[PDB]
């Protein structure tokens, strides 16, 4: 629970998922804007 | 400052950083998306 | 796969994998500026 | 050294670090595409 060690390891390992996730999409994006211009 | 607990809330806090940037860059990609059409 | 151990180096890997994708996001943004002049 | 808990967590901040580093181009460059095209 918000303290542990255990925890705070779970939320950093959550959060980097989101990260990556966030930067599929972007990479998403980027690659329509590519395509796009031609 | 050099603890494990010390360690891993700087991590965790840069990692939200990383997050609020990841925000920024997604909404400027959609301004530049929409100004294209 | 639930020790600290374990946890740190998924952890690392995927830290890892967040770097490949950012080289990419920034070849993407070299084309696109290249291509704008 | 590259076994150790301190030492992990050393790599990874590291790596975050440069991840903001890059994170910070990326949005310099978005910056400039954004400004090209008024
Ligand atoms: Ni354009």
């Amino acid at each position: 629970g918000s303290n542990t060690i255990g925890a705070r390891l779970n939320r950093v390992e959550d959060k980097v998922t989101q990260l990556d996730q966030r930067l599929a999409l972007i990479t998403d994006m980027l690659h329509q804007l590519l395509s796009l211009h031609g």
